[PDB]
């Protein structure tokens, strides 16, 4: 049984919060690159561990990610003028380059004290499988930026939609490692298997850990298992299981400690993986369509998800359309943080049991000075895979020679 | 470098706080004029320093601000019939006239003496310069009424734009006496200078304190000065440097600790100053274009204020239209009290670091027991202008001889 | 100059007009295979040659295109039960086949044998291409389906944004045959040229025509052209210069005098053509987005398009987004039926004339018995295509041995 | 199979049309008690055949119909002041009775001669049933007015929903004559019978006609008829069959030749009758969430009478909520006036036809000089009335002597 004072450790992450330091020792999407466009574009505004960040792509194609509020007088950098190699404020007109540097005060004279020495709050950027990602940890500990374990290369292609979520990121990702949820939630949106129950095991590792829920198979039950393998990779993304074209991913990211960044990714070979607006319209995450601008669903409490009757009346499972939205019904309902002391868990929660031991022990111990869960030589790599395949009940699952989805 | 106390004892106004008590010892702006409208006209709900008022224009025309909530069960009396001398609140049929004595109580027998005996809290008020204002301190300290520097007498024309902002009321002032942000901020709505960077002057004085911002003028910048000088007048005016035709002044009223109510006025001669609605669509404040019907913004954080993008492409400064609505959004997004912790100040700067110094000293000698600043004796006077003018380097500035516009130059 | 009376010949469809008798003599674009759903599927409403239409897909999965008005008491049968292999009216329960026989009469006798005797108007229908087509000309007359030169084979990726348009197609025809129209109205949406006045030359075929327009290259403007060729399919198709990596059409269907179902088609080999949610996204017609469910557009002549004044003295050409929603201003304001009586026509304008004169002809010989244009043994092929490419001067444009762009 | 003229003679009713000049000879029904408000109340404005109307209700109690448009220049006076027993022009403040009689024009030398010459059109009015009514025949033909079959006497309730519907009259009146239309139309909305093919007789009256639908019923079936009488009222009223606890009438006025007041009416004893909101929301009719201020339903074919395709899925037949606006889907569908020439009519039509051959007669006959049907002595009256019962196949419908539902069992 969780206490208060261990989901609030599990949970927060503003600030002080231990867990947000953990988390600061990874590298972070902070945003879409579809948002930033093209060079001189238009500032984005975004949110991470409860700090306000403008981002934006200089003349050059470089992408900043600061602090928001500008470092003179702290009016919104966002509404500020991005040419000429940075962000102007339009007050005062201080201007930023992308590492932070304040080039040129407008009504300030010289350079030698406050002029260049000044530094804006702006941290190390990169730009990989369509998002902008940042290090948000002290400087020192920043590693080298690695492919994540969903976008090997270069030429994967990676298809994403985001939605930010008005809940806290552990019961989002909660719900990316409860492989029994798809048999009813999802039950509509449907595997060689009618199993709803699937006996669970959890392997622990250095990154996160692996599991696999073992179904029985429409045929040859005796004989074998239909076995779907997640991997938790610390401290909030999961690499669900992948269709027979192409994977799926997710990476969650605290706006704070009641908001999340949720990114569903669906990647693998270009010829087999859909496009971003595919993959939206068929998650019913289409900007303009099922959420707004912000990429917030218009899909809330106040209209019950759209939630359907007639259609559930019809066999309809859930009556919501989009199972992320099915999802996220289900999510929010908890409220902004799930109180995980009135749970009652049972076999089909031996992950997420799992996930709540893994991440509390990583906080403590990382602040008693351990290493951040899953970074330095720990880290998950693209050798880290989910699968789904019928097995022998004589293999072992863990040791079973799967790769990700390609051709 | 302020701390979080000094930041709270600026700003805030609700209650008790040291910093409303002292700006109640002036008298205040409540409302427009044009809000009440006729003897017996519909009651107005306003805020002040934290508390609900009804105001409101009884059947002899005089004007009374009161305490919103009737003195029986405390329903809002915004709601009362304004007839007869009074106001009744709905419920149980209490009358108040404008002073708040309650002239009858419909369902109280006259048998108990309960009708003399109960008094609402109702403030004296004064009509000026197309203001309701009341005075809402402890009633014996209540000055007589003179003119504001902005308004010296009846026959000038005054013309406001009022909007109701959601932020503090320092970081508002503070962006009327900040010349350098013109030349940023204002650059696409222009003046003898191109000069960015004003080197800063401030004078003390009785009442707040006179500044000017010299700027290197377009001619002659070897043994000339462009002066603009504006006038701080504690707690929360500002008159701001005129144009060749008229005068320009903001006075802020807190309406509580988040939220302030901004007057900006043009006013002078009636031949040189635009009227009510034509000064309202210069700026964009016009009520129901740019307003809601209780003069709250539609430009937000939510709509950035209707930034367009494509206009700043093509070269216009801030994308923003009206020039408050520039200076609404970079106010509004400090947040609802602007953390001045957080500042890093600097030449341009000078003015708000005089006016936090001086208002800091204010309330702390007014705690003690000093006189409110800018009370009694050291009053500004419509002698005190602000200005705008070419001066020679070696005239100094605090010495310029300045009148307030009016005709002719 | 063409006169009034040749316009109305042109372009009128409704009722007997021979233009719409000559069109019928061809397979017709009813709707999208996405607007018919799965069998038993919501009833779609269709409009074509001034005839309302359902449209579902029966329980066997068989679509029909059938009169709108049910034979009883012509009611809509878009309202009605589509259920056990047909679409039953609700207002007395008559219930049709998708080849319009009357399978049911819930309360007529069956003695009196008015089941057998009355059949409603149903047209044979075809599925390909992500399109439902019907045959609405006489039923003897019906040839057999063949692949459209931009659908060429069951593998062809094919992506269509459909747009209703509130004019005549003719002016919608011509805007895509008008090749120096993009080197002004979509000049901000480009190519191996700035040359902005294309000399032009047709070559006339027995299904319509082939053109060039033929410009100055970048240099070598002295050895070589730069050639792009559009088809015109009679009667109201045309075959877009490819791009790099894939293949561009317009097939217009009218759906009556002054309304016109516009099929904007991307297509080739899956790899290098986009899905249909990314072309859409490409072109600014997303249903939800700037079209309403109906797929008419958001964008009109009361909000110019939404065209952006600011974009345009900001350098973008139009201030419209979306290049066909840039032709679709200029088509719209010309009118519900555009007034040739008033053109003053150039250079520019020889494939619309070469238009003009062929249809004009085509329909005058059809009314005196002649096969319509392109039907039977001059039908375009895959085969015939458009094409783009440096043409050393010296050769026959015509001579030219493109085939559509594959891989 | 009609012609496209008997359609036009059928169906429009604008200004000379002989339709309108029939319908005219009855009094008609212009508006609702209720839109016109307390003596001195606003005006309302409505529509019959073609001419726009104002009315109402003056200083003393009494409600005047007059043509909407100032007998000056014109201007609306639905705009003007209703007070001091007239309704004022805001314009130049003519001044009219309920007689149409003008009063006082405010800027006319008090003896100008043309004060008490001016008279305005204006119609004789009743107030019956929540209606008011008009004559808006010639006025030398106007009769007593007498109780509606549906609405016999003061005492008895009478809810009305009315809705202003963009069609022609005619296709309307066909729905309510149109037995089997129930049996799939409404077959989610239900009865001793399941039986979807009524056979149907008519009797032709001198005010109409009744007809009766048969159906088998559920026990005895070879013995015993399901009888569902319909009586058409003409021009434009059918008495429905009643339920076991009220009654159902339903009177169409038409507004111009495309636009038709449905007036839908429960009515019978107070104690078995619902109230007004009652019938309104449980017929999905209500005023602000069915139908706009002007009674005009916020259901169309731009929204597809929010047809719910789920709901269908489900089992539901057609989707649509409130039996009347699954009538109204069928009726609007088939366009602002139904073209009846390209009918194909089955034994299920036979009241429709019987309407179309008895309205197109009295039509011709009344161009040509017969009384209007249903005027004088041959009127309907209250002894008229539908009724439903299980009838043995040996009696004759006709001859079953049916009264309106009041209270219990017994008659009134
Ligand atoms: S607040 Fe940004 S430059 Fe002054
Ligand atoms: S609350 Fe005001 S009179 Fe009672
Ligand atoms: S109108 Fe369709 S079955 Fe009667
Ligand atoms: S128009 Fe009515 S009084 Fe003149
Ligand atoms: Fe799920
Ligand atoms: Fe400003
Ligand atoms: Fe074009
Ligand atoms: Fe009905």
């Amino acid at each position: 049984m969780m206490t208060h004072e261990e989901n609030e450790l599990l949970c927060r992450v503003e600030g002080d919060a231990p867990m947000g330091r953990l988390m600061r020792r990874h590298w972070t999407p902070i945003c879409l690159v579809e948002e930033v466009g093209e060079p001189d574009g238009t500032p984005v505004k975004a949110r991470a561990f409860g700090e306000d960040l403008v981002v934006f792509r200089d003349s050059e194609g470089r992408v900043g990610v600061m602090d928001e509020y500008c470092p003179h007088r702290r009016a919104s950098l966002v509404y500020g003028r991005n040419e000429e190699g940075g962000l102007r404020c339009l007050y005062h007109g201080w201007k930023m380059d992308v590492d932070g540097n304040v080039l040129e005060m407008a009504s300030e004279p010289a350079a030698s004290g406050m002029v260049d020495k000044v530094k804006h709050t702006a941290y190390p950027t990169q730009e990989w499988a369509g998002m902008v990602w940042a290090y948000m940890g002290p400087k020192e500990t920043m590693p080298e930026f690695l492919p994540p374990a969903w976008a090997p290369t270069a030429d994967t292609r990676v298809s994403i939609a985001k939605v930010l979520l008005p809940c806290n990121w552990a019961q989002i990702l909660e719900g990316a490692i409860d492989s029994a949820h798809s048999s009813s939630l999802h039950s509509s949106d449907m595997r060689p298997s009618t199993d709803k129950a699937p006996r669970m095991q959890v392997q622990r590792t250095g990154y996160g850990f692996r599991y696999a829920a073992l179904r029985r198979p429409l045929s040859n039950a005796a004989e074998n298992d239909y076995v779907r393998s997640t991997v938790f990779v610390a401290p909030a993304t999961a690499l669900i299981p992948p269709n027979n074209l192409y994977n799926v991913a997710n990476i969650n990211v605290p706006m704070d400690d009641t908001n999340t960044a949720f990114y569903f990714i669906a990647w693998g070979h270009p010829s087999q993986t859909p496009e971003t607006e595919t993959w939206r319209k068929f998650l019913r995450q289409t900007v303009g369509v099922d959420l707004d601008q912000n990429y917030r669903p218009l899909r809330n409490e106040a209209n019950k998800f759209w939630q359907d009757r007639n259609a559930m009346k019809a066999g309809n499972f859930t009556g919501i359309t989009g199972f992320p939205n099915q999802d996220v019904a289900m999510w929010l309902t908890m409220g902004p943080i799930a109180d995980r002391t009135h749970d009652r868990l049972g076999a089909s929660d031996l992950a997420i049991v799992e996930f709540r031991k893994q991440m509390l022990d990583a906080v403590k111990a990382f602040e008693q000075g351990a290493p951040a869960i899953g970074t330095g030589v720990e880290a998950a790599t693209p050798t880290v895979c989910s699968f789904q395949a019928i097995v022998p009940k004589t293999t072992d699952w863990r040791t079973y020679d799967a790769h990700y989805v390609w051709l």
